């Protein structure tokens, strides 16, 4: 029978901001999501995967030992040193429990990828924090210490074969700069991100997120950026991006495992995204990805700051993984012109690499 795995560990709530108790990357993000899965009776339908700590050797699959050593050292720091260290990065706060929580987020995901790859479960959801996709090989960034999704892709290959094909779909409203960079020269890991860009004025504020960054060397064509410009986007724009880009490229790539860097900050009500993707929209995207890799899909929480929006959106993704009927959504709504421009720009930049793509 198809089983859905779920991993959650309340110890990941220990990572906190001691200088701003209302910082948006709240410990309550994961507990509210977990409680909503209980209320909707989704949790009881899942196989509970145990959380674990990632080892330093596993962190070294993507990160430098210098970076690992510095984050590890924060476990023993006084508040004044935690404040100073956090200030060395772009948008990071650290507590003595941060390192442990980042290890738990990655270890939880490794156990989930292992459960899927060994056939213990068909697919899985990881309700983890702190997030990972902005973390680079050598630095923490944007609430992220280690790149959980990137590490999970490498971990998956370490327990199978180096050439295991992993698709990472990053639907967090922000560009996963760390994920792109880690796999930029790699043809074994296809990275597809959709993200608010605003001509480089939206976090992480780099032209690296533009559609013309297609990958390097043997990785040329294996990096797909779908940047949004022109304000609020929603379900029609995301469905069109999946229809014309994400799914044709994914099918041509033929992944053996699908990781979703599932931020829910493109959700309706999120003040850090300003977008309108609905829980039914996220459900549709999850169900489309389930048609890939024999259903081998692991959904990894990234960002998403409206407690109610993320709890509803992520629960709807789990509902899809469990085999519930997908929402009836169509492609009849006209897109905002700027979203058409964005999709056409990606189609043009990726036409050389992916024969199945349409011109416009
Ligand atoms: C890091 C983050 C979201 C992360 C996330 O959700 N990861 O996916 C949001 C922060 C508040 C932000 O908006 C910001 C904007 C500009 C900036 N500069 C120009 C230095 C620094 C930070
Ligand atoms: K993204
Ligand atoms: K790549
Ligand atoms: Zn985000």
């Amino acid at each position: 029978s198809p089983i859905t795995g779920l991993v959650y560990d309340q110890r990941m709530m220990l990572h906190h901001n001691m200088w701003d108790s209302h910082h948006p990357e709240l410990p309550q993000r994961i507990s509210r999501i977990f409680s909503r899965h209980e209320e909707l009776r989704l949790l009881s339908r899942c196989h509970r995967i145990p959380a674990r700590l990632a080892t330093e050797e596993e962190l070294a699959l993507c990160h430098s030992s210098k970076h690992i050593s510095i984050i590890k050292s924060s476990e023993h720091m006084k508040p004044r040193d935690l404040n100073r260290l956090g200030d060395e990065y772009n948008s990071i706060f650290i507590s003595n429990e941060s390192y442990t929580c980042a290890l738990l987020a990655a270890g939880s995901c490794f156990n989930s990828a292992q459960a899927i790859l060994t056939g213990q479960v068909r697919n899985a959801v990881a309700i983890v924090r702190p997030p990972g996709h902005h973390a680079e090989k050598d630095t923490a960034c944007g609430f992220c210490f280690f790149n959980t999704a990137a590490l999970t892709a490498r971990y998956a290959q370490s327990i199978t074969r180096e050439s295991l094909r992993v698709l990472i779909v990053d639907w967090d409203v922000h560009h996963g700069n760390g994920t792109q960079h880690i796999f930029e020269e790699d043809d074994s890991v296809l990275y597809i991100s959709l993200h608010r860009y605003e001509d480089g004025a939206f976090f992480p504020n780099s032209e690296d997120a533009n559609y013309d960054k297609v990958g390097l060397g043997k990785g040329r064509g294996y990096n797909v950026n779908i940047p949004w410009n022109g304000g609020k986007m929603g379900d029609p724009e995301y469905m069109a991006a999946f229809h014309h880009l994400v799914m044709p490229i994914a099918r041509e790539f033929a992944p053996e495992l699908v990781l979703v860097s599932a931020g829910f900050d493109a959700a309706r009500g999120d003040p850090l995204g300003g977008f309108q993707v609905t829980p039914e929209g996220y459900a549709h995207l999850t169900h489309q990805l389930m048609s890939l890799a024999a259903g081998r899909v692991l959904i990894i929480l990234e960002g998403g700051y409206n407690l109610t929006s993320i709890s509803e959106s992520m629960s709807m993704c789990t509902s899809m993984l469990l085999g519930d009927s997908p929402p009836s959504l169509d492609h009849l709504t006209p897109l905002k012109t700027s979203a058409t421009v964005s999709i056409n720009n990606v189609l043009r930049a990726h036409a050389p690499f992916w024969s199945s793509l349409r011109v416009n």
